């Protein structure tokens, strides 16, 4: 359905998430989880996403975190015309 993948330095986790209505307190926990060793328990995490050409934009709660999601779905194709993608 939808998977989040979340990068903490050069560590990368493929989460996937079934319940849409995922709350940014429990998508905070899920990345508590997933980086167990790299974080401590009073650790403030801060959660950022890569927007529609690539600029990071700060997740700050739940409504920020669903607008993130439908932002998601972007189908991104080129085309060719007899081959050529410069035509």
């Amino acid at each position: 359905k939808l998977i989040i993948k979340a990068q903490l330095g050069e560590d990368i986790r493929r989460i996937p998430i079934h319940n849409e209505d995922i709350t940014y307190d429990e998508l905070v926990l899920m990345m508590q989880r997933v980086f167990r060793g790299k974080l401590l328990s009073n650790d403030e995490v801060t959660i950022k996403y890569k927007a529609e050409r690539g600029d990071l934009i700060t997740i700050f709660d739940s409504s920020d975190l669903s607008f993130a999601i439908q932002c998601s779905r972007i189908l991104k194709l080129t085309l060719f015309v007899n081959g050529q993608p410069r035509p």
